[PDB]
């Protein structure tokens, strides 16, 4: 049984021991700030990335409504020809232009609905930062009261 | 020219599976997205605990 007991004596003392070493309010408060800021950062390069992104899409989908309107040419050139098989071809590839372009649009607004999002929530980590350096700023003038009683013993 | 008609066609198809291979990487990258902005939830709580 004692195995099991010597553990938890074990533990305790362990976790106590950790978590001192590591308690500095300063120094917890940046590691995760400065990953945050990294996130930030990489959020940023991603919605540019997205929106570079997007725009790709909206180039391709830009090709699509071009090929669309030349296949619609080519359509009335093929009644005017009378050929009904070329007729129907373009007919086909139209169709199928169409709902990929409806997809693609979809698809966009989608995306664009979801960049602004993404916009919005740094915006958000931009202000809990902020607000994260004001609660630094109180802590920093509670400090200023504790120098001014040193000086007192100075004096 | 038959040959080369059904040439045509199938460099038309290859593009246009490019063009869908294409669309697959940004939905790819939409994903991601998501999965990044559920990270930034898990970096506030973490906020939190160092106030």
């Amino acid at each position: 049984m004692g195995l099991f007991d010597r553990i938890k004596r074990v533990v305790s003392s362990n976790l106590n021991d950790l978590v001192n070493k590591a308690e500095d309010p300063e120094k917890m408060l940046e590691q995760a700030i400065l990953e945050m800021q990294e996130d930030l950062v990489q959020l940023r390069q991603g919605v540019a990335q997205a929106i570079a992104a997007q725009k790709r899409s909206e180039k391709q989908y830009n090709d699509a409504q071009n090929e669309i309107n030349k296949w619609q040419r080519n359509a009335q050139l093929a009644l005017q020809k009378g050929d009904e098989n070329l007729a129907r071809q373009a007919l086909e590839r139209k169709k199928t232009y169409t709902d990929t372009s409806a997809a693609l649009k979809a698809s966009l607004d989608t995306q664009s609905t979801q960049v602004e999002t993404l916009k919005r929530n740094l915006i958000q980590l931009e202000s809990k930062i902020s607000e994260a350096k004001t609660k630094k700023e109180m802590l920093k003038a509670r400090i200023t009261t504790a120098k001014a009683q040193e000086q007192l013993q100075g004096m």
